[PDB]
């Protein structure tokens, strides 16, 4: 005959070389109930040999009715080699009962990497038709599991390798091995700090775009989906009010609020709607000209005299209401698109929403209405129809740090192709405005102020800092208000950028506190 050989799945490692997705061999005891008589007696006989439980027989008896009749049914899963050996010596005693060996994926950190690594799951009747259409079902002839989430799904083609055939040999080519940019230790640390909180955190290296940590809380056990997830437990996750199936980092859609002020600053400067010198007096409110409609600042009696730099430090709203009015939605929108708002970040994950960067054209298409001046003003403080993902908020900061030199956030560090490591190569080569505009530095300076200067909104969190951190807080609403912060350190030569958001305030610890702990942990070597 000419039956097929399963190719072993490529491994996934972090920066260090720590295995994150392994191929383990799983043994189980099987039998075709047709070839067995006194089944109940035979099951009783196996109790002492492989430690067969009443739960093992229950799952068996029930799974035999659901399963097509006259077929080998798992008697006990899994078996330890101890239990396998204990049976092997009694093979003679039990004919029509044998030990089958299967290659299964194993995630040895589970909850820690659920959303980033994802999982492989049992190929069901829908997945077989999917693979037929594409015309590579032949290559999955022997493969029981497929990637359905995160890296496992995104990098399936790479991880799967070439199927083998044997006339009874053409050996199979193993899947190529994946080295990620992710730091396993940092990921666990962040998750520790985030315990109790429904939150998202992206840590990136602004020089590469490589993601050092990507955390959505709460998580789930990726293992369940490997062992063909139980419909009962699946609906248990779908009904959890903390929706842990959502990748908040990439699918969490939030008003970016405070955090957009630096990117609007650069945009207003670059359009000449303001300059370093441009000044304005804030009584604590701003009037839409001609109307009586007053938009308030967070400070009731205002920040007084404001330029960009003071307005960033103190997160003044009045300043940016004015900027938004003068810019107008058309080119305020166009500028924020250049920073990636409304757009897919290009991250190597399939689970991603694009949020909304509002537009005239969008409001006519969507709501069949024109754009009112009152719609432009809240966009000024990132609270309009404006929604963004943490990964988008992470990508725009990296673009600011790199002076409009856009870097694609990504988890792939390198692939082992024929024993050699070929590294990730960024396709994107986009440049925003001019590299030496100086406007970038004005914005970054303002963020230096938020952290370090005595009028900064988050000076309290960055006291006693050997390094100089630049940061920018935000507060969004919908139940409580979401708490945002983006930050980057060493200020002189940034080596780490952070995006963090705690849904509805989080679980107590301040986002600024957690950003400090994370920045210390990385730069001080804990």
């Amino acid at each position: 005959k000419l039956v097929p050989i399963a190719p072993s799945r490529g491994m996934i490692f972090d920066r260090n070389g720590t295995p994150l997705a392994l191929n383990r061999t799983i043994y189980q005891l099987e039998l075709m109930p047709e070839k067995i008589e006194n089944l109940s007696a035979t099951l009783n006989a196996l109790r002492p040999i492989v430690d067969l439980t009443d739960d093992d027989i229950a799952n068996f008896e029930k799974e035999r009715k659901r399963s097509r009749r006259f077929t080998s049914i798992a008697v006990k899963t899994p078996l330890t080699e101890v239990q396998v050996a204990r049976f092997a010596v009694n093979q003679f005693r039990f004919p029509g009962i044998e030990v089958k060996g299967y290659q299964r994926r194993f995630y040895p950190y589970g909850s820690a990497l659920t959303h980033v690594i994802g999982y492989v799951s049992k190929i069901n009747d829908k997945d077989v038709e999917r693979l037929d259409k594409e015309g590579i079902l032949p290559n999955y002839a022997a493969t029981h599991d497929i990637g359905k989430l995160g890296i496992e799904r995104y990098y399936e083609s790479t991880l799967h390798g070439k199927t083998g055939y044997e006339e009874v040999e053409q050996p199979p080519q193993a899947g190529k091995d994946i080295y990620l940019t992710l730091d396993l230790s940092l990921q666990i640390y962040i998750e520790k700090l985030l315990s109790g909180s429904r939150a998202a955190v992206v840590v990136t290296d602004p020089r590469t775009g490589g993601i050092l940590a990507l955390v959505s809380n709460p998580s789930y056990d990726p293992n369940l989906f490997v062992d063909g997830i139980s419909n009962k437990d699946y609906q248990g996750l779908l009904n959890d009010t903390n929706r842990p199936l959502i990748n908040r980092a990439t699918q969490g859609v939030y008003p970016p609020a405070s955090t957009v002020k630096p990117y609007i600053a650069v945009s207003a400067l670059s359009a000449g709607v303001i300059t370093k010198n441009t000044s304005l007096f804030d009584p604590g409110w701003w009037q839409l000209p001609g109307s009586e409609k007053r938009y308030r600042d967070w400070k009731k009696w205002g920040h007084g005299r404001l330029n960009v730099t003071k307005a960033l430090e103190e997160s003044a709203d009045t300043f940016f209401y004015q900027v938004a009015y003068d810019m107008g939605i058309d080119r305020l929108s166009s500028w924020m698109s250049k920073f990636g708002y409304g757009e897919y970040t290009g991250i190597d994950l399939s689970e991603e929403r694009a949020g909304l960067m509002p537009t005239r054209e969008w409001k006519q298409k969507r709501h069949k209405k024109p754009w009112y001046q009152g719609d432009t003003i809240p966009v000024g403080i990132g609270q309009g129809y404006w929604t963004a993902t943490p990964i988008q908020m992470a990508k725009s900061l990296m673009t600011l740090i790199n002076d409009g030199t856009v870097k694609t956030p990504h988890l792939l560090q390198s692939t082992r192709i024929d024993g050699v490591l070929v590294p990730y190569k960024q396709e994107d080569s986009t440049q925003i405005g001019s590299i030496n505009s100086g406007y970038w530095e004005i914005a970054k300076d303002g963020m230096y102020g938020v952290a370090n200067r005595p009028n900064g909104t988050g000076r309290k969190f960055f006291e006693g800092t050997p390094y100089k951190a630049a940061a920018k807080s935000g507060t969004a609403q919908v139940l409580r208000d979401h708490k945002l912060m983006v930050a980057f350190a060493p200020y002189e030569n940034p080596t780490v950028s952070v995006a963090i958001i705690l849904e509805n305030g989080g679980a107590g610890p301040a986002v600024g506190t957690i950003t400090r702990q994370i920045l210390d942990h990385i730069l001080l070597g804990d």
